[PDB]
């Protein structure tokens, strides 16, 4: 067992009334969890950090850029990613416009 710690999201570019993001984050089969909703920002950034104490090399980050509305959310776009030992930053471009960028550290 690893721990991944996904850190420093942010985006630029989120569509624009105007974009009220936030992010979904699972590590292989387990709901991370998501972060808040960054309310009325085409280029949000979050506090939230995740971290999975059961990573493993090779499992599959994906995170998922929602639009958060009173009755549906909006997907803006989804990022697949197999994890490596280590320190990595990575863009992930969402379909729907804007990129979001985000570090993580698979350790132990």
């Amino acid at each position: 067992h690893m721990q991944l710690r996904l850190y420093n999201l942010r985006v630029r570019g989120l569509p624009s009334g105007i974009t009220d993001g936030y992010v979904k984050v699972f590590c292989g089969s387990a709901n991370l969890g998501e972060t808040s909703v960054n309310h009325n920002n085409a280029n949000p950034w979050w506090t939230e950090e995740f971290s999975h104490f059961k990573a493993q090399e090779n499992d599959i980050l994906r995170l998922e850029v929602h639009d958060e509305d009173t009755f549906f959310d909006d997907l803006l776009g989804v990022c697949q990613r197999q994890i490596k030992v280590g320190t990595h930053e990575h863009d992930c471009y969402l379909k729907e416009g804007g990129t979001l960028h985000y570090m993580y550290t698979l350790s132990v």
